[PDB]
């Protein structure tokens, strides 16, 4: 279902956080080895999250369900806001400018927290 597929990608959105504060701390302690595997993993995680997210915001237009579609796209536009900042991060780290990693580190941490509620309703409608 459409709803089981959101569940799926709502997991992946997890795997990110979890891997996102494991790099942070990595970040904190200098350990930059460790940072440019995890931004690695965290940029594949963030390539299928979109793409789960994609789908089903399709699915949802072909179903007909306007309030999921609205919600979606909503969500989906913040997302890329997320993803933005996140690449801005992952060049900053090329640069070894750690004054602007730290900058998008807390910026892509707050547009996170913004979107929760989002991500909750998106659940409830599909
Ligand atoms: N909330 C959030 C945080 C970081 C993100 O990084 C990306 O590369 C794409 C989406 C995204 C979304």
């Amino acid at each position: 279902s459409v709803k089981s597929e959101y569940a799926e990608a709502a997991a992946v959105g997890q795997e990110a956080v979890a891997v996102f504060n494991t790099m942070k701390a990595a970040f904190q302690n200098g350990d930059k080895e460790a940072v440019a595997q995890y931004l690695a993993r965290l940029a594949s995680l963030y390539t299928r999250h979109e793409e789960l997210l994609n789908r089903i915001l399709e699915k949802a237009r072909r179903e007909g369900n306007k309030e999921a579609v609205t919600l979606m796209n909503e969500f989906t536009a913040t997302f890329q806001t997320g993803k933005s900042i996140f690449n801005a991060m992952v060049a900053a780290f090329k640069n070894g400018d750690d004054d602007s990693f730290e900058s998008y580190l807390q910026a892509l941490e707050k547009v996170t927290a913004k979107g929760e509620t989002l991500a909750d309703q998106i659940a409830k409608a599909l």
